[PDB]
C-alpha cells in the first residue's frame, strides 16, 4: 500500500532476528509533511525467511489493541521481493533502554501499570491462540510514559487447532536464558512457556535493566562463566530442573518476586494465566496507590 519511492530513510533503530528495522518519513507529496513510521526488512532475503515475514504480517494485521504495535501496510518495491512491513513509529524506543534512562524516575508503581499493559496484550494474543515466544523488554517498546506496546512478532507462531503446543527448532542463537525448560528440552512453546518468558519480563523490569542483574549475566554466573558452547545450555536445563532460579532484584517487593517464580514453576500446568497475572498486579498496583 506504500510506495518505495516515498519512503526516506531517516536512520536505523536496531538489528533483530535476520532483520532490521529503520526509522524512516513516509511522504509521497515530497512537501515534508508526511509521517514518520518504522519499516522493518528482511536481512538476507531467503525464501524461508520470506514465508515466516508475510506470516509475520498477516499475523500482525490481525491484531488491534492499545499494547500492541499498529500495523499500518506493507511496501513491495519490485516483484514480490524486498517486502517491508509498515508500522507506527514509537519516539521513545525499547522499553529496556526507556527503564534504563529513566530508573530515577519511574517508581514500582509505574513498573506495575508496564507490567499490567503487558499482561493484557500477551491475553490478547492468548485469546487470537498466538505464542509470542521472544517476550522481552527489547521488544516492549514506549509510545509514551504512560503506554508499553508489545513490538516485534518475528517469532510468533500460530497454534495448530487441535493442539495447545508449538514445536519448533530453529537454526541459529535462541533467548534461552527468557526460555521455559521444555522449550529448552523439547522445543515446545506455549501460552505456558509466554508466562515463564513474562516472568523473565518482569524480573528484567524490577532490575531496572541493570546490566550486571541481567538473566543472561545471572544464569552464567549461577552456571559458571567457564561453561561455553553447548554445555552452556545443557548447564542452564540442569540449573533450572533442581529449582535454581533469577534471584529476587534489589528492592523488590516479595509479592512481585512470589508472581515471578510461580511464573518460573516447572510444571507448565501449575502456571498461572495472564488474566491471573493481570488481576494480582492490578491489586498490588491498587494496594500501593
Ligand atoms: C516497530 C517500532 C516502532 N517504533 C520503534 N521506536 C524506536 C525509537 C528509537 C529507537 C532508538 O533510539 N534505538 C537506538 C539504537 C538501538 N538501541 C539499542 C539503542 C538506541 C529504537 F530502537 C526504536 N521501534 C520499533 N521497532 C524496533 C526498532 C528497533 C529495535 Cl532494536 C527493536 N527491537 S526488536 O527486538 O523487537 C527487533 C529488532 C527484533 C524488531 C524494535
Amino acid at each position: 500500500q506504500f510506495e518505495e519511492r516515498h519512503l526516506k530513510f531517516l536512520q536505523q533503530l536496531g538489528k533483530g532476528n535476520f532483520g532490521s528495522v529503520e526509522m524512516c518519513r513516509y511522504d509521497p507529496l515530497q512537501d515534508n509533511t508526511g509521517e514518520v513510521v518504522a519499516v522493518k526488512k528482511l536481512q538476507h532475503s531467503t525464501e524461508e525467511h520470506l514465508r515466516d515475514f508475510e506470516r509475520e504480517i498477516e499475523i500482525l494485521k490481525s491484531l488491534q489493541h492499545d499494547n500492541i504495535v499498529k500495523y499500518k501496510g506493507v511496501c513491495y518495491s519490485a516483484g514480490r521481493r524486498n517486502l517491508k512491513l509498515i508500522m507506527e513509529y514509537l519516539p521513545y524506543g525499547s522499553l529496556r533502554d526507556y527503564l534504563q534512562k529513566h530508573k530515577e524516575r519511574i517508581d514500582h508503581i509505574k513498573l506495575l501499570q508496564y507490567t499490567s499493559q503487558i499482561c493484557k496484550g500477551m491475553e490478547y494474543l492468548g485469546t487470537k491462540r498466538y505464542i509470542h515466544r521472544d517476550l522481552a523488554t527489547r521488544n516492549i517498546l514506549v509510545e509514551n510514559e504512560n503506554r508499553v506496546k508489545i513490538g516485534d512478532f518475528g517469532l510468533t507462531k500460530v497454534l495448530p487447532q487441535d493442539k495447545e503446543y508449538y514445536k519448533v527448532k530453529e537454526p541459529g542463537e535462541s533467548p534461552i536464558f527468557w526460555y521455559a525448560p521444555e522449550s529448552l528440552t523439547e522445543s515446545k512453546f506455549s501460552v505456558a512457556s509466554d508466562v515463564w518468558s513474562f516472568g523473565v519480563v518482569l524480573y528484567e523490569l524490577f532490575t531496572y535493566i541493570e546490566k550486571s542483574k541481567s538473566p543472561p549475566a545471572e544464569f552464567m554466573r549461577m552456571i559458571g562463566n567457564d561453561k561455553q558452547g553447548q554445555m552452556i545450555v545443557f548447564h542452564l536445563i540442569e540449573l533450572l530442573k533442581n529449582n535454581g532460579r533469577l534471584p529476587r532484584p534489589d528492592g523488590c517487593p516479595d509479592e512481585i518476586y512470589m508472581i515471578m517464580t510461580e511464573c518460573w514453576n516447572n510444571n507448565v500446568n501449575q502456571r498461572p494465566s495472564f488474566r491471573d497475572l493481570a488481576l494480582r498486579v492490578d491489586q498490588i498496583r491498587d494496594n500501593m496507590a
